[PDB]
């Protein structure tokens, strides 16, 4: 199947999901000077109080934190959006080395990783049925570049090592996902797709002007996880990231000036 190496990844990810050469993927090269400020743009609401988190998984591509998204507890509104977005679960991509990481990039500049928070629109009732729209998710998007540590990432940090392989997962309770935020919710936003299988293009993408700073010893432990299972040849998850795709018929819009 597909993954992030010489002979499965992004290049052939078309042949499985020919969406991939479709007309609104992600992620994209952010040009700041062309991105157009948009004073219509609402203020992003962040509602994460009462946020649940349950899980923490090795997945093979990432890992992931998921959160009770079975009621309105943690929700994304306002911004570009219309309507209330339930957070399902948040994940990171990230590199082999300091200098790339990212998805998305901005004025090609590329970060060591990338959080995205996903968020699904509450009037499609399941996720599984929101991929199926195209205002189907809102994926916040937030830089991690390397300098000093977020005291809010060392929970989740500190357990990696309880899932280093596919397909292990832990209990992951009372994580606060608003320790990842930067100070700002300045955004740029554009309509995009999924950056992994099945690439679907139902996301109204919002990604944080401003990066929050993670240490290097933080990335590290991302860098120790493995992309195999148990008993396979280990093979570091590093660069579990999608290049940025071609923007074609979209324009990015800015919250700010
Ligand atoms: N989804 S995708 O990137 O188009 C893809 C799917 C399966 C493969 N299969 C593969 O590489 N199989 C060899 C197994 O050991 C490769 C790429
Ligand atoms: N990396 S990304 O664009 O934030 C992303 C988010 C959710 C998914 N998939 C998902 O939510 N699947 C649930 C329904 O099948 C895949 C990629
Ligand atoms: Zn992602």
């Amino acid at each position: 199947h597909w993954g992030y190496g010489k002979h499965n990844g992004p290049e052939h990810w078309h042949k499985d999901f020919p969406i991939a050469k479709g007309e609104r993927q992600s992620p994209v090269d952010i040009d700041t000077h062309t991105a157009k400020y948009d004073p219509s743009l609402k203020p992003l609401s962040v509602s994460y109080d009462q946020a649940t988190s349950l899980r923490i998984l090795n997945n093979g591509h990432s890992f992931q934190v998921t959160f009770d998204d079975s009621q309105d507890k943690a929700v994304l509104k306002g911004g570009p959006l219309d309507g209330t977005y339930r957070l399902l679960q948040f994940h990171f991509h990230w590199g082999s080395l300091d200098g790339q990481g990212s998805e998305h990039t901005v004025d090609k500049k590329k970060y060591a990783a990338e959080l995205h928070l996903v968020h699904w629109n509450t009037k499609y009732g399941d996720v599984g049925k929101a991929v199926q729209q195209p205002d189907g998710l809102a994926v916040l998007g937030i830089f991690l570049k390397v300098g000093s540590a977020k005291p809010g990432l060392q929970k989740v940090v500190d357990v990696l090592d309880s899932i280093k392989t596919e397909g292990k997962s832990a209990d992951f309770t009372n994580f606060d996902p608003r320790g990842l935020l930067p100070e700002s919710l300045d955004y740029w936003t554009y309509p995009g797709s999924l950056t992994t299988p099945p690439l679907a293009e139902c996301v109204t993408w919002i990604v944080l002007k401003e990066p929050i700073s993670v240490s290097s010893e933080q990335v590290l432990k991302f860098r120790k996880l493995n992309f195999n299972g148990e008993g396979e040849p280990e093979e570091l998850m590093v660069d579990n990231w999608r290049p940025a795709q071609p923007l074609k018929n979209r324009q990015i819009k800015a919250s700010f000036k």
